[PDB]
Order: structure tokens, then sequence, then C-alpha cells
């Protein structure tokens, strides 16, 4: 289907709405260099939990009970960014 598997770290900049997925994100509490940043999108969904323009540490959002972090990504706007290290 449409998730598509990204490769870790991760950017889009652009427009569009998109669906990806990984089971790549760190799970260690102790990381803080593994981040999820965006600006200017209308949406960042992971595995149903609002990340839109949030920083936010990999290790803060768990995975999906397949082990994967499933990414909605909206941007009507060119300056949209997403970054996933």
């Amino acid at each position: 289907g449409e998730y598509t598997e990204i490769a870790l770290p991760f950017s889009y900049d652009g427009a569009g709405e998109y669906y990806w997925k990984t089971d790549q994100f760190s799970t260690d509490p102790n990381d803080w260099s593994r981040y999820v940043n965006s600006w200017n999108l209308d949406l960042l969904e992971i595995n149903a939990t609002d990340y839109t323009n949030v920083w936010v540490a990999q290790h803060q959002i768990p995975a999906a009970s397949d082990g994967y972090w499933y990414i909605h990504y909206k941007s009507g706007v060119s300056w949209g960014h997403v970054e996933i290290k």
C-alpha cells in the first residue's frame, strides 16, 4: 500500500501530502541526538499522535505494535520542512 519505506536520516522540504514508514527510530531513552523536527507544516502525525511543527526526541514516540512508525505529512506550502534523524 501507500505508506512507503523511508531511510533515516530523512528530510523532505516542500508541499504535498505523504505517508511514510520506518522501523528505525531510536528507542534509547538516553539518546537526545535522534529527533523529529518540522516547521511550516499543516500536519505531521506519527502513530496517531500530533507532532506538527515540534521538535521531539524519537525515544519519546513509541512504535506501533508491529514495530513501525507511521508518519503522515501535509504541507500546502513550499517552505514546509521535516527532518527525522
